[PDB]
């Protein structure tokens, strides 16, 4: 068996973040977002698929089938969806010091994305400790 999951996802917005530790700062970054979106008029949204593997997160073209952007998963220090709207998600990418939070809106799939991360991780550790 093996992980390769795609989801329908939509880009919001990102916001450079202090190094900290808690699921605070995706949520605090989802509001600033989405506040900064709206007080300036801007209603558009980058539409891609999002794949989930064992070795890392990627942004895909749908048409094209072109990857966009690709994140190393041990990098994904955080993510979640918000509970009050699972039609949110968004994760930190921390490079080796140095943050960046990404804001996504899913079809409702805010939770299953979070889920196959976490499953993606336990995959990508099985490995790890694995002879």
């Amino acid at each position: 068996s093996i992980l390769h999951q795609l989801f329908i996802v939509r880009f919001l917005g990102s916001m450079e973040v202090k190094s900290d530790d808690h699921p605070d700062v995706v949520y605090e970054t989802m509001r600033q977002i989405l506040a900064a979106r709206a007080i300036h008029n801007i209603f558009r949204m980058t539409e891609s698929h999002l794949l989930v593997t064992c070795d890392c997160l990627k942004l895909i073209d749908p048409q094209t089938q072109v990857t966009r952007l690709t994140f190393p998963l041990p990098c994904v220090v955080l993510y979640a969806t918000h509970q009050e709207n699972k039609r949110l998600f968004g994760f930190v990418l921390r490079t080796s010091l140095s943050s960046v939070c990404y804001i996504f809106e899913s079809n409702n799939e805010g939770e299953k994305i979070c889920d196959s991360v976490g499953l993606a991780k336990q995959i990508a550790l099985h490995a790890e400790l694995d002879r």
